[PDB]
DNA sequence: AATTTCACACCTAGGTGTGAAATT
DNA sequence: AATTTCACACCTAGGTGTGAAATT
DNA sequence: AATTTCACACCTAGGTGTGAAATT
DNA sequence: AATTTCACACCTAGGTGTGAAATT
């Protein structure tokens, strides 16, 4: 039941300790290393919902002194928002999840909360805050009673080694390097 | 506490008795009479998630003989079908919900499950099935132990007088009429 | 200063036709 | 020679960071 | 036959600037 | 002696169903 492992787990540790940074943009920008993993403990020909939402870890504004992330200003001071990203290939068979990684390699991030009457499905984030991706797998039934006090599955998965900071441009220069090497669209800039 | 009433309430009943029909299309089509209502029982400086998802009412295929909706084939279902639709202006303060108008007037519906690597956010439905709009209000707290501050939320609302059938083109002709008089984009076609 | 946007050189990801080469 | 297949130069379409320039 | 797509005449919905228009 | 107000033509941009035509 419920076994959700992380693939690329090493890569997340690598970006984590040196405090992770995702660049956000008006047009949109994908996560790197884009959240991507593995699930088990499910029923094969039953099927399920998979979307991810990036929740906010705390209220505070942030800044980069002397290569150090530090709080600034004061709380203003929500807790998610966030705008969901449901797998392009969800819903789909329980077994179909287990046949593959569940990659979110195209999830985009941005700064336009007036996102062009939508036609987006991309997370819209504010620069310089600390967030945390969270993925759920709500299971979906047929047949609809009155019920009582119970409304499981009330199901949520979080990875804390996937926190990050929304930045308009990279700060720590280790991270730019870390990106540059692991990013295939970025290898123009290593032989440089 | 928890009070979510329906506006267009009468309009939904008019469309209901004569078995509701929403037109779905490759490019997209917005609901009519689009899910739109009123909310209470929430706190002002708390804030909450409002998205709607259309769940599928039952497995079976459907057809219009003899001015009658009737089942066909037997169960198949690419699901319990759905695709979430979060309000363009979510998340937002409790007072902002209780404000005014929580309309879902631009929600579009369609038939491309290969929806152009998203950049859409529109429900993709199967032609000739009966579905049901359903809206949830997930509220978001402070504090993340394992796992309660103590506070986490478990909340979903359904409207049954809002079922419908996805059609590529209208069947019953009273509904085609019912739309024409009540739809402001459709008044080319009535004093005729 | 702090932050954000911009054009741009540099790359991947994936689809076609050509002139050379295989192989019949 | 007829016929088939093919690396490679050639395409679109888009993701990366850079350093300058705009903007708060 | 059953279903889906298509250009089209007819409308809303909304942002600009014109020629007309009263008035500190 | 212009500067305020103002109805309106006009624009895009997009939403509706219709009847005919394509595609299953």
């Amino acid at each position: 039941k419920l076994r959700v492992a992380l693939s690329n787990h090493l890569l997340w540790s690598k970006f984590n300790q040196h405090q992770t940074e995702m660049i956000i943009t008006k047009q949109g920008r994908r996560m790197f290393p884009f959240l991507s993993f593995t699930v088990a403990g499910l029923e094969p020909t039953s099927h399920y919902r998979m979307f991810v939402d990036v929740v906010l870890v705390d209220q505070h504004h942030w800044r980069y002194q002397s290569g150090k992330w530090v709080q600034c200003g004061k709380a203003e001071g929500s807790m998610p928002g966030n705008r969901l990203y449901v797998h392009p290939d969800s819903p789909n068979t329980g077994a179909h999840w287990m046949r593959q990684e569940v990659s979110f390699g195209k999830l985009k991030l941005t700064n336009n909360k007036g996102a062009s009457n939508n036609v987006t499905q991309m997370i819209v984030l504010q620069s310089l805050h600390k967030y945390q991706p969270r993925l759920h797998i709500v299971e979906v039934n047929d047949g609809e009673p009155e019920a009582a006090c119970s409304a499981s599955n009330t199901h949520v998965f979080t990875f804390q080694e996937t926190q990050f900071i929304a930045v308009t441009a990279y700060q720590n220069a280790e991270i730019t390097q870390l990106k540059i090497d692991n990013n295939p669209f970025a290898k123009g800039f290593r032989e440089n």
